DNA sequence: TTATTTTTTTTT
């Protein structure tokens, strides 16, 4: 055992010359330094591709990290303030995490400065200490020998207990074999429940009084049987652990240390980021559906259930009525704004009564947080939040409150889909009853975009690294709008300077043009003729190809047509590819797996391989279904032993899904057999192995795009609707056609149906060029390239790739050919800014649209609440003073739409009527205009009085020519009126009136009330009769004031009674100034106000 | 119309 003492005397300034992959990194978190500060987070999408040192540079990094807090802790020792910073290396996959691990392993060994070893094995030793592996819970047993639970068996007492030893005796009989895939698959449920006891024991010990004292022996034992001890210990920086295990959360000997909670200084390398949104997606919606109508059977919140009960008669069995619901469940969907769907029907209570019944359960799990920050590092977070639900209603309830922290909102505020989620709600009658139903509710709360923002925003340096990082999907990846948005200049990126130093990089380690390596692209199209010769000489005595299809390779008629075509193309390739005299091992991409399942195709397949093989004298061996399971059962190293040791060609048939991440394909080169075909396309080689890959492919066209869940029905509609949700919200999708999708998704669509609707976005084509760019990415891992690469492409790819606009900076070399090759037959690509421009105003007027309507109801449902009344207060300042703004704000995003003309634009729709209907820009030619001209905004700050007030107050006394102009209903139903009150507020006041706030019970019923000198008869004004017979009821008799802000002032000024009808000036109740302003030249209409006071008083 | 394989973790 050696300590931190060791690295006295070693420098920390000799560092290994850094890549121009290190020096990106390093200056892009220098410069993060000097921009956001030490203690903010960030979020590096590196656009690394795999195989030119994507993880050297990342490993690297790690390395460099954590001999920063060497240095640190050296430095601080004298202090004492050790606060580790906690590094992570998280990706999907457990065969990457144990391989990168293993990785950085060896380049601690092996690294060396300057021709000698870098570390002296002491500090070797100390390096490796401070790596854990975190596998899941059942691994982590198996990797304990019997010594380790033995000392922790006898340390902990626990020994002595019968159950304990007898589950523990099983475990180790069980595995003294382990050898059938049921043994196995048992031994690993075993492992994980006796793993998921012990820790309960251990945990249990370690809180009580009687506490065990872990020192030597026992606490190495403990140590490694929970490496998260090690990290509450302070005797680890780094854990290697997965996305889902970073999620979950991982043990120590006092709680279940969650990593979501304590990220204020992290550093998280996130390998393969844009996978990681689905990843991040299943684990949002494993969640269960959790009923509500049984729920509520069981401070404030108390009265609230009361009130529950007094209104909906909770008192009440809820019994529904019409037909049997359980053939076909009746659903409620809710996007927590301006989206609602159901199924077919008129209205149903029932959305009300589910909505408020959610309302009440999610504000309930809101109490449980605020109850914690109230009460309150894990032990005493886990502690209060055992103890708060530890109470009489509570008994018998989940206490979910530690998910919340691991995973609506009003205007002035940042509205967006990716922190408000969707409610889906599914009612049928309950097990077993007839008279009692069920709402079994479920929802989201955010989304993988929301989640990454907000490890971001909690001070986690992230640093996401993968190929296609910022692909333009939002299914495939992030959403890196709402990124950009949220986090702002905490979205690192990577300048211009760097992306071309790091483009010289890759070039200079695959310099193909000065070496001669010629890639060469061909898209193939099915052809009827040469796929009928070929099953005519398959089987040569039947009389049809159709007959050999329907009978022999088992096709029916309705798949024939698609089979013919798929087959078809593959064959080309396969032909083309073993015709080229001296390329050697092709790999085929298709979407399906040509297993067992596919035996007559297969047996099709290999029959015109043998053909080709005996025609063009070469022989190829063909390895079909290299499957996931096949990977594992049957090494991919037969596919490179075979290339090494025998002559011939090697055709493997993969698919998408079958080839990810981490999966290598490169075979060991041996001279003997590859001839002269091979050359170097390399400056400087790091190693003296020879190996090479792929030197031909078949790219099939990526089918099943719309990415599901089969963990549950209620899992698959989650997945399903946040899919069409992020679409809606990208601009992918006009409200019109989600809200389609949606009411359709809802119904029982499809997938077939669905996935017809994916492909009429933009976001699919961006997916299927991720998915293409990919393929040829993890193909291309060696420096040894054949002088001619052949790439075969389905034909169907053509049109999608000749639309790759990006930049090439950082596209491999096989991609920059595959778009080349598209592009020379192609094409006025329609621009995707511009129709996501009329989506998003679309969908920013129907939002507005919604919420108006909803909150001016509150609004009218006395008493008015103070939130509510200080939200339309706001909304109308920040309409008044910023009419239009340069750039989208982020806490008023949905009063404003992005203009194309700055400053006005057009529209045509039914502000009462449906806001999807709305049509917009130039797609409107002549339509309502919204511009400054049309609320006389410069006729109105001309007068002699309003002038100075719209001053004062800081108002807009004309709109700027900005690009964010607001909506139309904001324009119409919100603006208008401001502008009328303001402009007749200030002409009365500055004529000795006074104006007050109007009391909470009769609010936004008029403008305000209004206090003139010398009456003690109270007034209301209304500014552009049952709402005077209410004010009158409340406050007895009161004269109210109807005014214009501006318009003919010749009009003669109107003496009205309660009920509109024309009375004398002395029997007058309402009185009527047609204009307070001249239409015409802004003069104050000082006749009127002269009226208008000398009737007050003869009041 | 569109035409699939693939994981991971904790519990029950």
């Amino acid at each position: 055992n050696v300590s931190i003492e060791e690295f006295t005397h070693f420098d920390f300034q000799l560092v290994p010359e850094p890549s121009p992959l290190d020096l990106v990194i390093t200056e892009s978190l220098k410069n993060h330094i000097e921009v956001n500060g030490v203690k903010s987070g960030a979020l590096l999408p590196l656009p690394f591709q795999t195989g030119i040192g994507k993880t050297y540079t990342a490993l690297n990094f790690l390395l460099q990290q954590m001999l920063e807090q060497v240095r640190s802790e050296l430095k601080e020792e004298n202090t004492g303030k050790k606060s580790k910073r906690l590094l992570y290396y998280v990706t999907d996959s457990v065969d990457n995490v144990v391989s990168a691990k293993a990785d950085l392993l060896k380049l601690i060994e092996k690294q060396t400065v300057k021709g000698e070893p870098r570390f002296t094995l002491e500090q070797q030793e100390y390096l490796k200490a401070q790596i854990v592996h975190l596998p899941n819970q059942s691994e982590q047993l198996l990797q304990c020998s019997d010594a380790v639970l033995n000392d922790v068996l006898i340390g902990f007492n626990l020994n002595a207990e019968r159950d304990v030893q007898a589950e523990w005796s099983a475990i180790s009989g069980l595995r003294r074999h382990a050898s059938n895939p049921e043994v196995k698959i048992s031994l690993n449920r075993q492992a994980g429940y006796f793993y998921r006891n012990l820790i309960d024991r251990l945990q249990k010990k370690q809180k009580g009084a009687d506490r065990v004292l872990l020192s030597g022996s026992l606490l190495a034992s403990v140590e490694t049987l929970l490496p998260g001890e090690k990290i509450r210990n302070g005797s680890a920086h780094v854990a290697f652990l997965t996305t889902s295990k970073f999620l979950k959360g991982f043990h120590n000997t006092r709680s279940r240390y969650s990593p979501l909670r304590d990220l204020s200084g992290a550093v998280l390398i996130i390998d393969e980021i844009d996978k990681q949104n689905q990843v991040i997606l299943s684990e949002l919606c494993k969640q269960q559906a959790q009923d509500l109508i049984w729920a509520i059977r069981t401070e404030p919140l108390r009265e609230r259930l009361e009130e529950f009960g007094t209104n909906w008669n909770l008192a009440f069995a809820f019994n529904t009525e019409g037909a049997n619901l359980n053939e076909r469940p009746v659903r409620l969907f809710s996007d927590r704004s301006f989206t609602h769907v159901s199924s077919a029907t008129h209205k149903l209570l029932l959305t009300r009564f589910v909505n408020e019944a959610d309302v009440i359960y999610q504000w309930f799990l809101g109490t449980m947080r605020k109850a914690v920050f109230q009460y309150w590092l894990e032990g005493t977070f886990q502690e209060a939040v055992q103890s708060l639900l530890t109470h009489f209603n509570l008994q018998e309830f989940e206490s979910a409150v530690y998910e919340s922290f691991d995973t609506a909102n009003k205007l002035s505020s940042s509205k967006s889909y990716h922190h408000t989620g969707l409610k889906l709600v599914e009612v049928a009658h309950n097990q077993g009853t007839r008279d009692t139903v069920n709402c079994k509710a479920s929802f989201l709360n955010t989304s993988p975009s929301g989640v990454l923002a907000d490890m971001v925003d909690a001070g986690a340096v992230i640093l996401g690294i993968s190929a296609t990082a910022r692909a333009d999907t939002v299914i495939h990846n992030f959403d890196f709008k709402y990124l950009n948005e949220r986090l702002g200049n905490k979205l690192l990126s990577l300048s211009r300077e760097q992306k071309q130093r790091v483009n010289n990089y890759y070039h200079s380690r695959r310099n193909y043009k000065d070496n001669g390596v010629v890639l060469t692209v061909k898209y193939l199209n099915s052809r009827d003729a040469f796929l009928d010769a070929l099953l005519e000489e398959y089987k040569p005595e039947a009389r049809s190809s159709h007959f050999i299809l329907n009978h022999y390779l088992g096709i029916a008629e309705s798949e024939q047509a698609f089979v013919r075509s798929w087959l078809s193309k593959l064959l080309a390739s396969i032909k083309a590819f073993i015709s080229s005299p001296d390329n050697r091992y092709m790999l085929s991409l298709l979407n399906r797996t040509l297993d067992t399942t596919r035996q007559n195709i297969n047996d099709f397949i290999q029959f015109c391989c043998d053909k080709w093989a005996k025609e063009f004298n070469v022989k190829t061996k063909t390895f079909f279904g290299v499957n996931a399971d096949w990977m594992r059962l049957v090494g991919y190293d037969e596919i490179s032993k075979h290339l090494n040791t025998e002559l011939g060609k090697v055709v493997v048939f993969s698919t998408y899904a079958s080839m990810g991440a981490g999966k290598n394909p490169d075979y060991a080169v041996n001279l003997a057999l590859e001839g002269e075909s091979l050359i170097s396309v390399a400056d400087v080689t790091y190693s003296t192995q020879l190996r090479s890959d792929i030197d031909s492919i078949y790219l099939e066209k990526p089918t099943q795009l719309l990415l599901s869940d089969d963990y549950s029905h209620t899992a698959n509609q989650l997945c399903q609707f946040h899919q069409i949700l992020s679409l809606q919200e990208n601009g992918e999708l006009s409200p019109k056609s989600a809200e389609n999708w949606c009411r359709q998704q809802l119904m029982g669509m499809s997938r077939e149906r669905s996935l017809q609707q994916y492909h009429q976005t933009s976001d699919y084509q961006s997916a299927v060029r991720k998915y293409i760019e990919q393929a040829v990415g993890r193909a291309g891992r060696t420096s040894l390239k054949r002088k001619q690469i052949l790439l075969f492409v389905d034909s169907g790819l053509k049109e999608i790739l000749a639309e790759e606009s990006r930049d090439p900076s950082l596209f491999s070399h096989e991609y920059v050919a595959l778009v080349n090759k598209a592009k020379s037959a192609g094409s006025i690509v329609e621009d995707r800014a511009v129709r996501r421009l009329f989506n998003l105003a679309q969908r920013n007027n129907k939002d507005g649209m919604l919420s108006i309507k909803a909150l001016v109801h509150r609004l009218h449902n006395q008493p008015a609440s103070k939130s509510d009344i200080q939200e339309w207060q706001d909304i109308r300042t920040q309409l008044l003073r910023y009419p239009t703004v340069a750039f989208q704000p982020e806490r008023f995003n949905r009063l404003y739409l992005q203009s194309m003309t700055k400053g006005y634009y057009r529209y045509q729709g039914n502000l009462d009527g449906d806001p999807n209907s709305f049509e917009f820009f130039d797609r409107v030619p002549y339509g309502d205009m919204v511009s400054e001209e049309d609320c006389s905004l410069a006729t109105l700050v001309q007068n002699q009085y309003v002038r100075p007030w719209f001053e004062r107050k800081g108002f807009a006394c004309s709109w700027q020519k900005e690009a964010n102009v607001m909506t139309p209903i904001m324009f119409t139903n919100i603006y208008k009126g401001a502008l009328g009150e303001q402009a007749v507020e200030a002409v009365l006041t500055a004529f000795d009136f006074t104006f007050e706030e109007v009391p909470n019970s009769i609010y936004e019923r008029f403008d305000n009330r209004v206090i003139f000198a010398g009456i003690e008869q109270p007034i209301w004004l209304d500014s552009k009769s049952s709402k005077i017979a209410l004010v009158e009821e409340e406050f007895g008799p009161s004269k109210f004031i109807y005014v214009n802000a501006l318009g003919d002032t010749s009009k003669p000024i109107r003496y009205l009674n309660s009920c509109f009808v024309e009375t004398s000036p002395q029997l007058a109740k309402v009185i009527e100034i047609p204009a307070l302003i001249d239409d015409s030249n802004a003069d104050t209409n000082r006749t009127a106000v002269q009226e208008l006071i000398k009737w007050l008083h003869h009041s």
